[PDB]
């Protein structure tokens, strides 16, 4: 029969990427994919959870982004693998894969200390709890909490997912807060180009003055001028990862992808 | 009860903001949208049509890019409103809600000859027959051939759906066959800023020497530099437009939202 998925975003590669391997792997095992579009609305993905625990699914993957009380609910009670994926969430429902996002920010983070910048500063998304975002700040604010330095350092506009154009609106905002800013370190790759076009666009330094690191190695990053340093995912390998489990299952386990730091021109001195 | 959606890429604006319009109107009415992804195979479209044909959707909705006969045969023997979106087809099953890609195309192309460009190359794809991209280059070679021009002015690599890293691979291949070019126009924005971001690495200046110009108003279109000149397409009116002809529909059609095109200064003179 089929596995569902459920995505907060149309408009990903990861996902798009996720979704075409998992496709492949579960057409091995006779099963196909059906998926509902939560638009990081939890209370959506629990309406989307009801409707397909009805059809009686194989198995259920999730893109995690925070759960309401009932979808763990309605997902524990279900008898059936539950997989969540792109983050190691802090209580699992069942299988998990992927990696943690908290520790991905705190590892580039730390990386970006390491190359001697000063003024660090975090772009992220208002009305994140719960979500992938919010970890990544999270792992943003212990690093420089265990540097000495200050967690407060951020700069927060939008919603999840932050977009290009709100990267774009960010970049005189986060020099008005933090003039003397010599690194940004965004949520993901979108807001980063929107930064850097901007910046490019007022005439600031990129990285002579400010350097810019994304998240998730998108298409933008690697074809941005300066490329954009970033924190190079697998995407393929969830998708692959999460169908082989899937598949073995049907003939907890928590298994990790780690991600890359990837440090390009748009950092500088690489 | 459920509306189905069947789309070809999970990495794409104009399809997320469809389904998100397209959930919205079906919510207001009692009904909630479940996904089948396609990755522009006409062949799974086929396999995902007879399956959820089967759990008795209210009505079926597809992204069009051309249809297996037997696709064609299950749904002209369903009897549930369907509808083809994003194009106009040739022969439309029942309902449609989009615009003609060929005359969108089309009258791009004579709004570039107007402005006095006369080596316009069109950059598109292989593997392409009866999808949208295919429509494209129609309406580009239509304007072409009534401009007494060669039509013949045209680089296809890659298959659907043409991608950044494939505009990176065109701007030899243009270069090499066309060296005279002064305008490429792409299948879409995605080749489009690819080419771009080539075309800057190599000292090809745009808009100087080549102008450049894609299709469907992409985010990358609006904050690339220069901005990329493209064809606006109205996605939420799609997606509204589609759910709001469902439910009206259950308590043939034709809607039609002509695009628009958006000079920029990716054109010379713009």
């Amino acid at each position: 029969g089929f596995v569902g998925l459920l995505l907060p975003s149309l408009n990903n590669l990861h996902f798009a990427q996720t979704a075409q391997s998992l496709t492949d792997v579960l057409e091995q095992g006779g099963l196909q994919l059906l998926l509902g579009y939560t638009a990081y609305s939890p209370e959506r993905e629990e309406q989307l959870v009801e409707t397909m625990l009805r059809r009686r699914p194989e198995a259920m993957v999730l893109s995690y982004d925070g759960h309401t009380e009932q979808t763990i609910r309605l997902l524990q009670r279900a008898s059936i693998p539950i997989v969540e994926i792109w983050e190691k969430p802090a209580h699992p429902i069942g299988h998990t894969v992927g990696f943690s996002n908290e520790r991905a920010a705190y590892d580039m983070t730390n990386a970006l200390l390491a190359r001697g910048f000063r003024k660090i500063v975090f772009l992220g998304e208002k009305d994140d709890d719960w979500t992938r975002g919010a970890a990544r700040r999270a792992g943003f604010k212990r690093a420089m909490r265990e540097a000495g330095l200050n967690p407060d350092q951020e700069i927060r506009l939008g919603a999840p997912p932050l977009s290009i154009e709100d990267g774009v609106a960010a970049a005189e905002l986060i020099l008005q807060e933090y003039p003397d800013t010599d690194c940004i370190f965004c949520v993901s790759d979108m807001p980063a180009f929107g930064l850097l076009s901007r910046l490019k666009s007022i005439g600031v330094a990129v990285p002579e003055q400010v350097s810019v690191v994304g998240f998730g190695n998108f298409e933008v990053s690697r074809f941005a001028s300066p490329e954009i340093s970033t924190v190079r995912v697998d995407p393929i390998a969830i998708g692959r990862e999460t169908g082989s489990l899937i598949l073995r299952l049907l003939d907890a386990q928590h298994i990790t992808l780690p991600p890359v730091l990837e440090f390009r021109p748009s950092l500088k001195n690489e």
